């Protein structure tokens, strides 16, 4: 009982990021990290993938391959999305890689990339152990 078709993603976004905000801060499992890039209308999908692939170099560097792998391995499946859209979008591109188990030992591939519905503040940088979301956190918390 949708209104349009196109127009859907709009509608999406509305109860597809208020759900997103409220399941990242509840995803958990092991030490593990996950990835929380936005690509905002001011600045460059070149700054984005810039600050990450230095990022990278630094991950590697970590004694655990765990962690290391996970925001490399996150970083070099969002890089390769930020290539896609070249384009720097209003709404922000905001994208999500990680992976999450349960005390059920079943892991979950966190792959996430799409135009919200409010603008993006800025740049924002990603925390290990933790999703990063801020801009979602308090959109969502203001208007709603």
């Amino acid at each position: 009982m949708a209104d349009d078709p196109s127009a859907a993603d709009r509608n999406v976004e509305i109860w597809k990021i208020k759900k997103l905000i409220k399941s990242l801060e509840a995803a958990r499992g092991n030490g593990t990290s996950m990835i929380s890039l936005i690509i905002p209308p001011k600045d460059q999908i070149s700054r984005v993938a810039k600050m990450l692939a230095d990022e990278f170099g630094t991950a590697s560097n970590i004694k655990s391959r765990v962690n290391r792998l996970s925001v490399l391995g996150a970083i070099t499946s969002v890089q390769q999305r930020l290539k896609l859209y070249n384009k720097v979008p209003p709404n922000g591109l905001v994208v999500y890689c990680g992976t999450i188990v349960t005390e059920e030992g079943k892991e979950k591939k966190v792959n996430i990339d799409f135009e919200p519905f409010k603008p993006i503040n800025q740049f924002m940088y990603f925390c290990d152990n933790k999703f990063h979301t801020e801009a979602l956190t308090a959109l969502l918390s203001d208007l709603e």
